[PDB]
């Protein structure tokens, strides 16, 4: 009862940065940043919020601004980025998720993405909108999107500058080359959006990869 | 290997927020927000960096654009606010602290401010920086930075939207009514600043009041 609001503050040109909060972990109130993307007036969620509320908010927040959602895109399966594909599913709304996504959803009792895609790209929108796998870091699943039509990063999860932060689905023998990876394919990056931190540039790509080898050593 | 590095973004005309980085025990690498705050050409710092590297690059970036550094404010004994005292003493630029955080320094074997203060207000510029004294909180010693002329709100490490934190020299059973005080007398400010979090508005004395309250019950 005083879970901080959804926070919908634009980051760019047709492209939000949406802001939602929970607990669990015993962290408190964790936020959650995922990107609204706009193609003419075609919304796209880059993730979901927390919660079916939320996205209905985030939603309607677009819809009455005379934007039509066209889709939701999940960067992996936590409810970080999965939150509102059961709201999203009754409204069919379209959801998109890995085949990984879509399995560890499965396995953990959590309705799917009604669409998969698989592969190292997916355009979801051709030009505009690209999903791009580095490999297992964060989750084995974690997938990034790449905005073209600028020079945008949203990292979700996978970004983790401060220190990797939950581990329990965490694959941290193979994080550090899936980061490097991501560094190499992702240079050119103005912004960078973490799911739990403050946007940067291209260097949160270097302080993850830092971070990622820490923990290959630091647990061993 | 690889702290991030100290961050000097404008935040207002004559304010900025500083932003500077530690591993904390295992809490990890933590941010620090403080301000530096320009009276005339003259320089102010509203909490230090941790390090004294991270203060003097401070420091030299504002005395690099012409800016006298008048002095550094610290508002609690923590070294997230103190981590810059020492470099500034050994330059004889002058430390502010009020008798309660000079107390609780000498207690932590840490070298105090050269220069103290008490009661609820302290004019450290009349008219233009406002020391309040809410009462303990986060810690005994507890401080928040007022900037009238702007209505800007330095809550420091007092502000916890998210939940309390660092609760070892924390005083919780208290906290609430500072809170509840901090509330009151400081409304009429849109722009608090938090020292861990996002910068926000008013609500972040609300969200405080309420993680404080929480974690009265909580405790017992
Ligand atoms: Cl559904
Ligand atoms: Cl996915
Ligand atoms: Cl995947
Ligand atoms: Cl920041
Ligand atoms: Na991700
Ligand atoms: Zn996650
Ligand atoms: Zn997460
Ligand atoms: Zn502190
Ligand atoms: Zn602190």
């Amino acid at each position: 009862e005083s879970l901080p609001d959804l926070k919908i503050e634009k980051l760019d040109e047709g492209v939000y940065v949406h802001t939602s909060f929970e607990e669990v972990n015993g962290w408190g109130v964790v936020p959650k940043h995922g990107l609204v993307v706009l193609v003419n007036a075609e919304a796209y969620l880059i993730d979901t919020p927390f919660t079916a509320k939320d996205t209905e908010k985030l939603v309607t927040w677009f819809v009455e601004r005379g934007y039509k959602i066209k889709g939701s895109i999940s960067s992996h399966f936590h409810s970080d980025s999965t939150g509102g594909i059961e709201w999203l599913n009754s409204r069919s709304i379209p959801t998109y998720a890995s085949e990984l996504t879509n399995e560890l959803l499965k396995k953990d009792g959590k309705v799917q993405a009604t669409n998969s895609f698989s592969g190292v790209n997916y355009w979801l929108v051709k030009n505009k909108i690209e999903v791009f796998y580095p490999g297992p870091g964060h989750t084995p699943d974690n997938v990034v999107v790449w905005l073209p039509e600028r020079k945008i990063l949203y990292g979700g999860c996978f970004i983790k500058p401060y220190g990797l932060g939950n581990l329990g689905d965490a694959n941290i023998e193979a994080w550090p080359k899936s980061a490097k990876l991501l560094k190499s394919k992702y240079g050119k990056a103005k912004l960078v959006v973490p799911s739990h931190s403050e946007v940067g540039d291209a260097s949160l790509l270097k302080l993850t990869l830092e971070q990622a080898v820490k923990g290959l050593n630091e647990s061993k």
